[PDB]
C-alpha cells in the first residue's frame, strides 16, 4: 500500500532532477522533491519520492538503500 519514501543523506550538490532520475531507474516516479532551506535555498540533503505503485517503492528501498553517493551512504525508507 505505501508508495511514499523519504531519502536521507544526499550529497549537498545533488539536484532535484538527479534525485528524480535515480529513482526513476526503478519504476515510475509520481513525484520527487528535494527539500531546501527557505532562507538561503541550499539543499537540506533529504527528499521525498512517491512511486505510482507500492511494489516499485519496495523495490526502490531494496535496491537503493545504502547506496554510497560522494562521501555518504544514503538511507531510503518509508515516509
Amino acid at each position: 500500500g505505501r508508495t511514499n519514501l523519504i531519502v536521507n543523506y544526499l550529497p549537498q550538490n545533488m539536484t532535484q532532477d538527479e534525485l528524480r532520475s535515480l529513482f526513476s531507474s526503478i519504476g515510475e516516479v509520481e513525484s520527487a522533491k528535494l527539500i531546501r532551506d527557505k532562507v538561503a535555498g541550499h539543499s537540506l540533503g533529504y527528499g521525498f519520492v512517491n512511486y505510482v505503485t507500492a511494489k516499485d517503492a519496495e523495490r526502490a528501498i531494496n535496491t537503493l538503500n545504502g547506496l554510497r553517493l560522494q562521501s555518504k551512504t544514503i538511507k531510503v525508507s518509508y515516509a
